[PDB]
């Protein structure tokens, strides 16, 4: 059979009373022929993109039509913590929330999802995720490709496991607290290797994570170059050509890739040294997505220079927060060992060379920051509003991946894990790796968040979070 095409999210702007409505809810999707009962927004599996320019006020109006409660957040969008959707963002089942929405942020691709207190996973993993299109007015100036579904597409990859019955099988259990959730087939926009059809010239890709706890690797099967025009936070300065480019979870890389006629390509993703997410069949490069040309001239630049990076400050008299991410020892070899047992030695590949005692024992309060699994009644500090500081995150004390953000700001990255960021990495972030070593991030917040909607930091591998890798803190 053929694939199916990529499916492509609608792109959603405001009517005249300036809204956007998103509905979240759930209906049944179909992988492999079997069908599943999946969550979406405005649909059954997966959400729109809202479109937003910088400088313009948007209205949202949120209707919760699941029969549990839930949050909505915007990652990478810079917002008072009233309206971040935090888990103190509670959206009652049947009810409706509404936020304004004032865009204050160069242009970018983020993206919204879920941020139930203690059920982030499992809500990600039924299906909800939406994107965010911001614009502004430099960035129409550089003649990017543009056309929505032709040459400019999202790209949003993310894993799934499923039950014999063909349901999709979320458990927050030991090992998944240990390891993470992670399974076997992928989606790129919720399709099975689906294949995009790309005008000859330039095709623009903005890819995201959307992995539980998979990281990932993109590529190309016949080794052309991927050049980064744009991270977490928006444009680098110049494109950055890259032969591979890792992706976190919750990241967001733009890359422009080039199509010649007669010659389809996929979109790969190369194996990973993470525990776990060797196992096949991501033990090999795996397809992504077939790019098929064609031949029609595509009328996109990739130019020389794309935006003016600041400068980094001095660092001098900067306040340090630090921030010491933990894992429980006995709790992290328990989910480990099951994980080897289940499925031997090629869940570690590529690594470096039964009672009851209570509550004290509970993996759901098991990871923590600063010696706290988090406490929403507690924001753990009050950061500065309009000030850059310097947040040390360190991961010493184990080896697991702890992919960090930090809400209501955009960073720069002044080492990741031990050393400073690529060049691609080294522009505006909301994520910097944590791995057995330390990262530090220069970050400033530009609106306030309030102790009863306090921003989060905390790992991205959502089964960390949602069993106590958070921290709240307020601004202003
Ligand atoms: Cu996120
Ligand atoms: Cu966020
Ligand atoms: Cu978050
Ligand atoms: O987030
Ligand atoms: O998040």
């Amino acid at each position: 059979a053929e694939r199916p095409t990529l499916p492509i999210p609608d792109l959603l702007t405001t009517d005249a009373r300036n809204r956007i409505q998103l509905t979240i809810g759930a209906g049944q999707s179909t992988f492999g022929g079997k069908t599943a009962t999946t969550w979406g927004y405005n649909g059954n599996l997966l959400g729109p993109a809202v479109k937003l320019q910088r400088g313009k006020a948007v209205t949202v109006d949120i209707y919760n039509q699941l029969t549990e409660e839930t949050t909505l957040h915007w990652h990478g969008l810079e917002v008072p913590g009233e309206v971040d959707g935090g888990p103190q963002g509670i959206i009652p089942p049947g009810g409706k929330r509404s936020v304004t929405l004032n865009v204050d942020q160069p242009a970018a691709t983020c993206w919204f999802h879920p941020h139930q207190h203690g059920k982030t996973g499992r809500q990600v993993a039924m299906g909800l995720a939406g994107l965010v299109v911001i614009e502004d007015d430099e960035i129409l100036k550089l003649m990017l490709p543009k056309q929505w579904g032709i040459d400019d597409v999202p790209v949003i990859v993310q894993d799934k496991k499923f039950s014999a019955d063909g349901q999709i099988d979320y458990q927050l259990d030991v090992m998944t607290a240990a390891v993470g959730w992670f399974g076997d087939t992928l989606l790129t926009n919720g399709a099975i290797y689906p294949q995009h059809a790309a005008p000859r010239g330039w095709l623009r890709l903005r890819l995201l994570n959307g992995c539980n706890a998979r990281s990932l690797n993109f590529a190309t099967s016949d080794n052309r170059p991927l050049y980064v025009i744009a991270s977490d936070g928006g444009l680098l300065p110049e494109p950055v050509k890259v032969s591979e480019l890792p992706v976190l979870m919750g990241e967001r890389f733009e890359v422009l890739v080039e199509v010649n006629d007669n010659k389809p390509f996929d979109l790969v993703t190369l194996p990973v040294s993470q525990m776990g997410m060797a196992i096949a069949p991501f033990d090999k490069p795996h397809p992504v997505m077939r790019i098929q040309p064609i031949a029609i001239s595509a009328s996109g630049a990739l130019p020389d220079t794309l935006s003016s990076l600041p400068a980094l400050p001095s660092l001098e008299g900067l306040t340090v927060r630090k921030l010491q991410l933990s894992m429980d020892p006995m709790l992290d070899m328990m989910g480990m060992q099951m994980l080897m047992e289940k499925y031997g030695d090629q869940a570690m590949a590529g690594m470096d060379h039964h009672m009851n005692h209570g509550g004290k024992f509970d993996f759901h309060h098991a990871n923590k920051i600063n010696g706290q699994a988090f406490d929403m009644n507690k924001p753990m500090f009050a950061a500065a509003k309009g000030q850059y500081e310097r947040w040390v995150i360190s991961g010493v004390g184990d080896m697991m991946l702890h992919p960090f953000h930090i809400h209501g700001t955009q960073f720069r990255i002044l080492s990741e894990n031990g050393k400073p960021p690529a060049a691609h990495r080294a522009g505006w972030k909301d994520t910097v790796k944590v791995e057995g070593n330390v990262s530090e991030v220069l970050v400033k917040f530009n609106h306030d968040a309030p102790k009863e909607h306090a921003y989060m930091a905390h790992s991205h591998l959502l089964e960390h979070q949602d069993t106590g890798m958070m921290l709240g803190f307020t601004v202003g």
